[PDB]
């Protein structure tokens, strides 16, 4: 539905291997009317990242909910080569960038009105078996300071219909500081192991992305910045098998560390459900109000 040829490029709004977004203006009327949309395009589209990707337009087309970004359509040029993604533009960025901008100004019951948030559209993702696997503050998008979204797809797989995981290990770079030990050991993704994802995400909302208190640099700093390549993921791997953690964040409430450590829970069956999670954050929201 969209015409490449009335796309405007205005930047780059993210940047990985295998995909980019853009700010465009989509202004068929050439008239400097259209709206300002975000532009989802491949980085290096190998046939398999295109059949990947298609799929994941599927999935963003299937969701609708306040927590969700919007999917507004596809374009694609000379047949259907160089397939790009539409969708509604959030103009406060990523909630990982807008909270380390703004951390004087956000409070934590405006934190837990986030976290509120991201459960719900978790909840929504399991009623359909979808499993997101990269649950992450950089891949939460603001529209506004009271609303933010799941912003992201490019890894989310559906169950099959017979079982409660999918076994999948991407060649490549794995955001090994927010999966589950399972994740780790056996490559092994369900809606517990978004659980476990989820209590790093809130992890990262307390810290209020602070420098050196990232995932990445806690986890390294526990099992020794001198492990290199492949011994980090044996590390991290026997660290977490022993109870090792992310530490509790500066004013970090007890209640809302115990939360996370639950999410952290080795034995897959006993973390909570999202509707759990929602249950608590919002009593404790109540509480704080
Ligand atoms: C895999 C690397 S990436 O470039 O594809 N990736 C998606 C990403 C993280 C999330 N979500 N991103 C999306 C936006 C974004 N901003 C403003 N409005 C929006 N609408 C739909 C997306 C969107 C900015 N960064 C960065």
């Amino acid at each position: 539905q969209f015409e490449e040829r009335h796309l405007k490029f205005l930047q780059q709004l993210g940047k990985g291997n295998f995909g980019s977004v853009e700010m465009c203006r989509y202004d068929p009327l050439q008239d400097n009317t259209g709206e300002v949309v975000a532009v989802k395009k491949l980085q290096h589209s190998t046939e398999e990242h295109l059949r990947d990707f298609e799929r994941e337009i599927e999935i963003l087309k299937s969701l609708q909910h306040d927590n969700i970004v919007k999917y507004k359509g596809v374009c694609y040029s000379a047949g259907r080569r160089n397939l790009k993604l539409i969708m509604e533009y959030l103009p406060y960025g990523s909630l990982r960038d807008y909270l380390q901008k703004h951390k004087e100004r956000i409070d934590h019951i405006k934190l837990l009105q986030y976290t509120s948030q991201i459960c719900k559209g978790m909840e929504y993702l399991g009623t359909k078996r979808y499993i997101h696997r990269d649950l992450a503050t950089r891949n939460i998008l603001v529209e506004n300071e009271n609303r933010v979204k799941i912003g992201d797809f490019g890894l989310t797989k559906v169950l099959p219909q017979d079982k409660e995981y999918y076994k999948v290990k991407e060649p490549g770079e794995s955001p090994i500081f927010w999966y589950a030990p399972e994740s780790l050991t056996e490559s092994k993704f369900s809606v517990a192991s978004d659980v476990w994802s989820f209590g790093v995400v809130l992890y990262e909302l307390f810290t209020y992305i602070e420098k050196s208190k990232s995932p990445p640099a806690e986890f390294m700093r526990m099992i020794g910045n001198d492990k290199q390549g492949q011994m980090i993921v044996f590390h991290l791997i026997e660290l977490l098998k022993n109870n090792g953690r992310l530490p509790r964040p500066d004013g970090c409430p007890d209640e809302i560390y115990m939360i996370m450590t639950e999410c952290w829970n080795n034995n897959v069956n006993q973390r909570p459900s999202f509707r759990d999670l929602a249950l608590r954050v919002d009593q404790i929201r109540d509480n704080m109000a």
